């Protein structure tokens, strides 16, 4: 029961989506470019971030471009052994701690360019928290290669939280940090991850399909219950007028869009 939304600048972002991964060496052949265009990644970004246009939306497109290019590196033998996965994830995650050496693989220089644009203009505490989400994301790939109630691993490697984080950056706002840590928002974000998790496996948790549709419906029904608590949650944390509007922006442009945007994309 969430409205479908798409950025009014989706046509420009989709037409120009190939320029960034090509100039960073992520896409090297015309065949790989066409394989990228078939993913509809700029289309997905325009639905995750309908509130973003121009360069803000381009950053969202690049994040979607990078995530699926990065996830593709573990389809082969590397994603089968944990030591081989961590060797690559450590090189990429190193961009959170400082500049990368020029010898780093292009997929790492791509992440560094995204993270540079992501943190710029946000509070230092927001970048630190977003950096922790990235490390959970990279650690998730190591934990899944080790394995080669599955939510514990997929809840980090699905990449929903870094996707939600960029909705704040693309929207040039920050949810009040003490509300982000709240038990209510934590439960809302958990539903957003679980819903993206189940819709992805249906489009592996199947191990039936009617049970997941009820689980998605039950979680989305509980999500609306949690949304109604937000007026009282705002008073509990004594939000002023700006913080209250930022929380509302987080509810509609970050959490709701990551739930609805992936369903419409599928």
């Amino acid at each position: 029961p969430l409205p479908g939304r798409q950025s009014p600048d989706h046509a420009r972002a989709e037409a120009e989506q190939l320029a960034w991964p090509r100039s960073l060496g992520l896409i090297r052949s015309d065949a790989a470019a066409e394989r990228h265009l078939r993913g509809g990644y700029a289309d997905l970004a325009s639905r995750f971030y309908p509130h973003a246009t121009g360069a803000d939306l381009d950053l969202g497109v690049d994040l979607m471009s990078w995530h699926f290019l990065f996830d593709d590196l573990f389809d082969g033998p590397r994603g089968e052994n944990p030591e081989d996965t961590k060797q690559l994830t450590d090189q990429v995650a190193a961009a959170l701690d400082g500049p990368l050496p020029d010898t780093a693989p292009p997929i790492a220089h791509g992440f560094a360019d995204i993270w540079r644009r992501t943190c710029e203009g946000m509070t230092p505490a927001w970048c630190a928290r977003s950096a922790r989400h990235w490390r959970n994301y990279f650690d998730g790939y190591v934990d899944e290669a080790e394995s080669r109630q599955y939510l514990a691993m997929r809840r980090h490697t699905i990449g929903v939280q870094p996707t939600v984080d960029l909705a704040e950056r693309a929207g040039r706002f920050e949810v009040p940090h003490r509300v982000f840590d709240s038990a209510v928002m934590s439960a809302m974000l958990q539903i957003a991850v679980d819903v993206n998790l189940l819709l992805n496996d249906i489009a592996n948790m199947v191990m039936s399909v009617s049970h997941m549709q009820n689980e998605v419906r039950a979680r989305l029904e509980q999500y609306l219950l949690l949304e109604s608590c937000l007026p009282k949650v705002g008073e509990i944390y004594q939000l002023d007028t700006a913080e209250r509007e930022a929380l509302e922006r987080y509810r509609t442009d970050a959490v709701r869009t990551v739930i609805r945007g992936s369903y419409d994309w599928h």
